RNA sequence: GCGGAUUUAGCUCAGUUGGGAGAGCGCCAGACUGAAGAUCUGGAGGUCCUGUGUUCGAUCCACAGAAUUCGCACAC
RNA sequence: GCGGAUUUAGCUCAGUUGGGAGAGCGCCAGACUGAAGAUCUGGAGGUCCUGUGUUCGAUCCACAGAAUUCGCACAC
RNA sequence: GCGGAUUUAGCUCAGUUGGGAGAGCGCCAGACUGAAGAUCUGGAGGUCCUGUGUUCGAUCCACAGAAUUCGCACAC
């Protein structure tokens, strides 16, 4: 049901500060308006049995909204060190971040470790929102605990003093959009700390601009069988667009390419005609159940860039002071590689003319994928082994 | 059609003495009553064309009936030396019989083979019908031919002078059941001999008690494409019962479990609900030709015990004195093994300590049937190769 | 649409002589009369794109077509050398011919290589048409130009000075048809040389006699998918028949004895019963596509003569003086082998006794075809290695 | 459930009465070829389908099994 | 039925005019390791897809086959 | 998306704290047999499923992967 700017975004922070709660607490305080901005409460999220029986964000969760100029896809992240893997993911098909922050409990593991994984997987831009105030009093702590953000998001180059610390408190903004359900801006002064956070993202984060002129790819982010039909693919597609209908193809993990139709495109669980660029849209298909698709290929139309087992590629490895390892590797290494959706490991063969690659060495060299995938000669791509990143490369080639 | 006390017998002697005979004698003597004692003449019994070609009983065959208080599952054995391996099948289906003997031939070749194989397959108790006795006349003939059938009787562990010599005769008591078929008793002097068989019956044989109370278990005994349906499995169930429209499964011979439906249940040619205990039922299997079922396997609901190639079991050989071998034998012995139903060659390899098993000696080992079967540890089996018997045996175990 | 007696006949002579043309000049001289007689011009033949734009026949091609007495199988062979493999196949299910002759060019390679290989082939009789005479005038070049076929004809084992020179122009005589379509018999001089032509087959070949007295057997000629239904597959039979519908089979190339439906039995696009003996049928199958059969198998009922990958055979080398090899070869050779439609390498594997077989030599041998074919001891076949033809043999026996 | 077959060297076929089996085609050598193919002379290979019995000893006989093949029947 | 390809070492690719082919990756050695992996230095392996012709000699040329691949047509 | 398993010699199973694993059943020897089977005494074989970390050193520990198995959920 096309309309406004569809902006990629979300929170990234420890466990237990916040990323959960201040989402309702934006389908509810830009809710508290447009027919579009639904209800998104919080154990709304956490369905998951486990999820709200421990009390932590395991599984990825996404719940869209819109401010007034731009419309948002905002994504919730897991905090647990338990599940970054998933965090991961997500801060992948997204762009611009609200870094929670509780503000009884300054920065902690996590904080870094999310901020870093940002850096690490190069995220836009991020903007704080130091939560939790309402625990918090002495004012020698609240600018106290600000001066250490900034400290921090500097530590991993970033905007680090530039950047917005809306200072606030999702659940009593919460609690209020709860009793009155349409309060607007101005009325509350909880419900108000969140404006100036949202009049920091339409002020921080420029665009989501892309390009939808080249075939169907949809980094398959998700699948389940709906009930009565056949079964749906949501994720935020890189470059395509989906007509209901198009005869299709997965591309990746699956041994061959995979053909169906597109007889089902909803998005947002609001039919569109043919979703678009970076627009996380979610299509069924005629006879691909979800024992014919998981969480990794790339639906694209017959045609679209090929699955490849082996391949070339420039690597650049950090350097541990970057989080990157602190030992060589050599030939024999794998590692598993993540593109975009999935992560697969691969056999790294080094060249016929390298021995041992260092921390720091910015390099070239072949690899092995483990499973089949979708690659491209500029396909950059990430590298994560046993707990951390290790470094950044692109498809320099392909081999087969 | 439930009602009366279904107890198991059956005819075994010689070759041509009257096992045949004395049977329709059973099916018009009882049957000149009870509209449930049905036509169950000679030339009936042997329709096989070669069997009434040659004269003599190839093909095992069961023809039911009732006295009074209970009611019968009468068996008829072939007598020829080349047919055992059916005789010996039936009397393991069974509970109790009557020696056929010539009261014309005194004991014979089969007599003994047969009352011994009785003994070797533990049979419960047996009567005497000296028959043909129209043939004779000189008493001091028909006394001297039944102090050989209690010597004999002896020599094979058995009542010996305890048991029935009820002297009589087949055919004539059967030719009058011919004329007036509804003669009843105290009438004929040779429909007469048969009561005193049957008042033996009742007398000798005392129960075929049983238990219905563990899972589906049919030792299928028989197969064939009954018209216009799809087939049924003839054959006393141990323990199970049949309300037909049962899932079912086939457990042995055939490579993996066979699964069908019971939708087809009959029993006697008069369908029954569920049929029980040691009752010779008789049910069709949705979805299970001939071609999908042979004599031998267990039709066996999913889940009753397992199919297996390996395994363990303590047995006894019997001695040379007992008609089992004279020269013992090492690993590699391939005897082909008697499960119920069907028999098959098994591959015996000896425990890592005894080198030669001997006639006499009681051992344990391992053994590998050249196909698959249902077993279970304490599931006594028997054991004969080329010509004899030679050890029984239970399943002390299980491996594969 | 059964009637007179079906001869088998062709065109075969240098390229560009005249074959395809002096073609239609028979579908015309002898069309201007019986309905039957239809309408086979020019480019009709040359259907194929490239043919009628390279100018010449490439594809074989036959058209019938009737005098009075014998009704006729007359087909069109290409000329040139790229091609006599074509060429060849059709003087193959036929008998006797036109050689088509330039009566402006002489005799020429073609000429001489096309009468050769009906020499080598076999076939039965032959008669000239000293042909373009129109472009000749001088008339000691006309004498001078049939002195050289009856000295050729001879030179290669025939009739020579014994046969027809009917001297003829098959372009003017078929400009006429065209003007007057229905012109009859001495009307136009140049549809008289024609006839002349006609009053030479009649008056050469004698009979097209055989036998329909065992099975089917279809020499599989061709193959297509004919709009609407199946595939229909023409081709002379030998010994057969086809009532419609009569449950068939492939004998050949093809792996298994493919079985179908003749569901389709045309000919000449004129539906027969049955066709008979060779008789260019032409029938459908019920299931057996393109993709299905291919010029070569034998279409033949359930059980004639089966296909075979060995086998034994007597064999003629020709001498180099009669076109064969002038170097002998010895085992290890793989010529290909020609069975009346396709023709198949074989490794030829020579007996336990010989060592070299020579030019000139006769022989016998085993061979061993790179695919199955139908095989039958008697079956005489031909033999033809790069470039030419090197010994003729027959099916001593057969191995597999 | 009953009857006839046939089971042998990697392949196709022989052969026999108990002292334990032979051909071609492979197969690998040596010769010849730069090499290949062809050829010549050699060589290796078989639990003689399996068990048990009998025998001093079983490819063979007896008794029992098995695979594949042509037939006979039967709640048939 | 007709035309273009491509056929090479176990794998992926080279290479050339007739005197008979070279790389990596395996592969097996030797070094190093308790061993593994990594590495270093060696080694083996190709009937150059097949036949025939021509030649003194064919991976190569000629004539004929074959597999896989992109296209052309046709009772089409 | 989450959790429990289990991964070891050709087969079936052991075993342990880091100095690097043992049985049967095969397997091949030698004895015995003409040979077979049986038996006796020997022998060979395992990257302890994979990578990296830590360590002087990893089957083992840590961190990461993988296969197979029993369960938990979810435009579910
Ligand atoms: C799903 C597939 C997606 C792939 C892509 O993803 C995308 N984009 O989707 C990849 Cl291909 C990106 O496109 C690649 C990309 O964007 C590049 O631009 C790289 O990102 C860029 C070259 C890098 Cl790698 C920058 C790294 C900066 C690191 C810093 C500043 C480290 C922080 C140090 C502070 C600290 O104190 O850390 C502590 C201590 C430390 C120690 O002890 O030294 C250890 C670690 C600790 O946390
Ligand atoms: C279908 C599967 C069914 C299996 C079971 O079956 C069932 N039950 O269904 C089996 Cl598992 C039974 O459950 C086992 C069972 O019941 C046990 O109780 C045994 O049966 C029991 C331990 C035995 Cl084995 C007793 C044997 C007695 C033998 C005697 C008394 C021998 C006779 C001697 C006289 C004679 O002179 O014979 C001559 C001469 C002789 C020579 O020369 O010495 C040779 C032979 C001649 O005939
Ligand atoms: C499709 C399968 C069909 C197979 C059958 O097909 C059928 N029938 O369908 C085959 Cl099985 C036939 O049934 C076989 C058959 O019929 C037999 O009867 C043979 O055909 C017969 C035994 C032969 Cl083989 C005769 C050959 C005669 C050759 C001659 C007279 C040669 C000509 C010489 C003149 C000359 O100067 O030639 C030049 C020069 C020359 C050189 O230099 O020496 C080289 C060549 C040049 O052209
Ligand atoms: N005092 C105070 N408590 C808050 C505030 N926001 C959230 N909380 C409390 O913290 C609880 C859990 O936080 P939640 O948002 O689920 O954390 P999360 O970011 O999802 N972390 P994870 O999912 O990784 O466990 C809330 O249910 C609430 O009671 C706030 O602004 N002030
Ligand atoms: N005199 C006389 N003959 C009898 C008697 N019973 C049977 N017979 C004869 O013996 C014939 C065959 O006997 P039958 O019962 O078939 O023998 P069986 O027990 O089936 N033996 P098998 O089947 O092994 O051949 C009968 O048809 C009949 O003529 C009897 O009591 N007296
Ligand atoms: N002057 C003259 N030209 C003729 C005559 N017959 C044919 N032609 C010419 O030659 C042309 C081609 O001859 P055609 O019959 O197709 O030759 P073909 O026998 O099919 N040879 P190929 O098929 O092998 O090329 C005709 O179209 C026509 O112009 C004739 O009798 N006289
Ligand atoms: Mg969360
Ligand atoms: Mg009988
Ligand atoms: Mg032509």
């Amino acid at each position: 049901i096309r309309t406004k700017p569809h902006v990629n975004v979300g929170t990234i922070g420890h466990v237990d500060h916040g990323k959960t709660t201040l989402t309702a607490a934006l389908t509810y305080v830009a809710a508290a308006e447009n027919p579009n901005v639904e209800v998104k409460d919080y154990g709304d999220i956490d369905k998951a049995p486990e999820e709200r029986a421990r009390g932590i964000t395991i599984n990825t969760a996404h719940v869209e909204y819109e401010t007034a100029k731009r419309h948002y896809s905002h994504v919730d992240c897991p905090g647990h060190a338990d599940y970054i893997k998933n965090m991961i993911t997500g801060a992948a098909q997204m762009d611009g971040a609200i870094l929670v922050v509780s503000a009884a409990d300054g920065p902690m593991p996590q904080t870094r470790e999310h901020i870093l994984l940002a850096r690490q997987v190069g995220v836009p831009y991020i903007v704080v929102f130091m939560n939790k105030v309402d625990m918090v009093d002495d004012p020698e702590l609240l600018d106290l605990v600000e001066m250490e953000v900034r400290d921090l998001l500097n530590q991993y180059e970033f905007p680090g003093d530039e950047v917005p610390v809306i200072r606030g408190s999702a659940l009593l903004a919460l609690e209020e959009m709860h009793k009155n359900p349409k309060t607007k801006r101005g009325e509350n002064e909880w419900v108000d700390k969140i404006w100036e956070l949202l009049d920091a993202i339409d002020e921080y984060i420029p665009t989501p601009v892309r390009d939808v002129d080249k075939p169907f790819l949809m980094p398959v982010e998700d699948v389940f069988t709906i009930t009565g039909r056949g079964t749906v693919a949501t994720g935020r597609i890189e470059r395509g667009k989906v007509k209901v209908g198009d005869e299709v193809e997965i591309v990746g993990l699956a041994p061959e390419t995979r053909k169906t139709v597109v007889t089902g495109v909803e998005m947002h669980r609001k039919t569109l005609q043919e979703g678009i660029a970076g627009d996380n849209v979610g299509l069924l298909l005629r006879g691909v159940s979800r024992e014919e698709v998981e969480r990794g290929q790339v639906l694209a139309k017959p045609g679209s860039i090929t699955p490849h087992t082996k391949f070339e590629a420039s690597v650049y490895i950090l350097k541990k002071e970057e989080g990157g390892r602190h030992t060589g590797f050599f030939t024999g290494y794998r590692p598993q590689f993540y593109f975009r959706t999935t992560d697969v490991t691969g056999v790294v063969r080094l060249p016929q003319g390298v021995e041992m690659v260092m921390p720091g060495d910015n390099v070239t060299f072949t690899v092995e994928l483990i499973k089949p995938v979708a690659l491209e000669e500029g396909l950059r791509f990430a590298i994560r082994e046993g707990g951390r990143t290790v470094g950044a490369g692109v498809v320099t080639k392909i081999l087969e």
